[PDB]
């Protein structure tokens, strides 16, 4: 099918066809910064600034909405049994059943902006504003928490071997072993809000507020760093040939070769905080602060752009 879903600061969740024409839009009560996740049956889940986690049917009609105590900026993750996990600015990590009833909630010490990741054994990992990376068991009990030096707004990535990687506002990219002990930390020049991505050879890519996209080896030593013109808050995506795509606050979507050299850059009208998604055909989709969702071909030329009513900070998801 190939529908592209993305939130906008104009309060809507958009469903766009691969040709750039609207399928439907669903109005929430507030800005949709959260990035949608798609369940096995096609349900689209997304948080809103209006405090709700939404479940929207493929036809664009509400399935249910679950009210948390504060804005849902965190992006949901879906477990093997269908449980939907999402953080809230009310300080909790929520686990919601597919029917929209609470499974459990776990209180952290601060707002949960970070988006959860799920391990192979069902462990749920998420950062908190309280400076910790949390590992929560499927039953909602704490497994462990790891203290960084600052707020963990970056969303964790899990390696093949179980290593958990996450940025911190203390400027480091952390690699944490499955037991919750530090493996290594890599110092960038500024806060690491960007969420890491792991390449096929284990290279970890992450943006930094210091304007660079970093490639770090599994041993925690620098592979390369590529300088953009502004802070890299967007989270990288990796194509089949190894190309790394990431937005920058300098307004460009970047395509970087595995060797750290520029492949191409595409200029949007505003900062690219949204994190790119790659379609089956290689199309790269990303939002911009200029209000558009962009579809860029593998050669870096514009396929189409779709104007929403406000900034597109949400990161797109592509349906089957
Ligand atoms: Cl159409
Ligand atoms: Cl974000």
């Amino acid at each position: 099918d190939g529908t592209i879903y993305v939130g906008s600061n104009d309060h809507y969740l958009y469903a766009i066809n691969p040709n750039g024409k609207l399928k439907w839009k669903f109005e929430t009560g507030g800005s949709v910064h959260s990035s949608p996740a798609i369940g096995q049956d096609g349900t689209i889940y997304v948080g809103s600034n209006d405090h709700y986690l939404y479940a929207i049917n493929p036809n664009g009609k509400l399935k249910w909405k679950f009210e948390t105590g504060g804005s849902v900026h965190s992006s949901p993750a879906i477990g093997q049994d269908g449980t939907i996990y999402v953080g809230s600015n009310d300080h909790y990590l929520y686990a919601i059943n597919p029917n929209g009833k609470l499974k459990w909630k776990f209180e952290t010490g601060g707002s949960v902006h970070s988006s959860p990741a799920i391990g192979q054994d069902g462990t749920i990992y998420v950062g908190s504003n309280d400076h910790y990376l949390y590992a929560i068991n499927p039953n909602g009990k704490l497994k462990w928490k790891f203290e960084t030096g600052g707020s963990v707004h970056s969303s964790p990535a899990i390696g093949q071997d179980g290593t958990i990687y996450v940025g911190s506002n203390d400027h480091y990219l952390y690699a944490i072993n499955p037991n919750g002990k530090l493996k290594w930390k890599f110092e960038t020049g500024g806060s690491v809000h960007s969420s890491p991505a792991i390449g096929q050879d284990g290279t970890i890519y992450v943006g930094s507020n210091d304007h660079y996209l970093y490639a770090i080896n599994p041993n925690g030593k620098l592979k390369w760093k590529f300088e953009t013109g502004g802070s890299v808050h967007s989270s990288p995506a990796i194509g089949q040939d190894g190309t790394i795509y990431v937005g920058s606050n300098d307004h460009y979507l970047y395509a970087i070769n595995p060797n750290g050299k520029l492949k191409w850059k595409f200029e949007t009208g505003g900062s690219v905080h949204s994190s790119p998604a790659i379609g089956q055909d290689g199309t790269i989709y990303v939002g911009s602060n200029d209000h558009y969702l962009y579809a860029i071909n593998p050669n870096g030329k514009l396929k189409w752009k779709f104007e929403t009513g406000g900034s597109v900070h949400s990161s797109p998801a592509i349906g089957q």
